[PDB]
């Protein structure tokens, strides 16, 4: 949605390995869709880029902000 239907999308600007599996990995460009920001540091995002390759074990987890941005996404469609 636009104002109702919350909507955060972020851009990964670098690569990230999680070391635990609450941590959610990514890479340099990996379409991430915010969830929670109850933490000034690490957000609660799920992979939104199509399955990836092999067995995905994780999709969403704590990924760090300062990590991603705020990537211009058309809200209304």
């Amino acid at each position: 949605g636009s104002s109702g239907s919350s909507g955060q999308y972020f851009v990964a600007l670098f690569d990230y390995q999680a070391r635990t599996a609450e941590d959610l990995s990514f890479r340099a460009g990996d379409k991430l869709q915010v969830l929670d920001t109850s933490h000034e540091g690490w957000w609660l995002a799920r992979h939104l880029e199509k399955k990836g390759t092999g067995l995905g074990q994780q999709l969403q987890g704590y990924i760090p902000s300062n990590y991603v941005a705020e990537d211009s996404g058309p809200s209304s469609g």
